[PDB]
């Protein structure tokens, strides 16, 4: 599923991400935009052999199981394929664990590099939330 901007913001809010660990909704929308372009089916292989999955590009070394990643811990206890669903619950549940791991949203390098410190509220501007 390719979400619309406000559509995703509403779905993230509906799943308790707005202000989760102090990160406003715009932060999450901005991270999704640059990680996946709002496409739940996005997958990207890393140099280390792990793969990133879904709207927030969750990795298969630490977080989900894809059966082909050496040293996988599967800390979200899910198959990585669950992170590609049109329903974002699994991605949101796991992102909550990731953002709680100690480094906040810096866990998403694209968030650090493209969203952190910017006017992230613009990502939810206009939306009926
Ligand atoms: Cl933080
Ligand atoms: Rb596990």
């Amino acid at each position: 599923k390719v979400f619309g901007r406000c559509e995703l913001a509403a779905a993230m809010k509906r799943h308790g991400l707005d202000n989760y660990r102090g990160y406003s909704l715009g932060n999450w929308v901005c991270a999704a935009k640059f990680e996946s372009n709002f496409n739940t089916q996005a997958t990207n292989r890393n140099t280390d052999g792990s793969t990133d999955y879904g709207i927030l590009q969750i990795n298969s070394r630490w977080w989900c199981n894809d059966g082909r990643t050496p040293g996988s811990r599967n800390l979200c206890n899910i198959p990585c394929s669950a992170l590609l669903s049109s329903d974002i619950t699994a991605s949101v549940n796991c992102a909550k664990k990731i953002v709680s791991d100690g480094n906040g949203m810096n866990a998403w390098v694209a968030w650090r590099n493209r969203c952190k410190g910017t006017d992230v509220q613009a990502w939810i501007r206009g939306c009926r939330l």
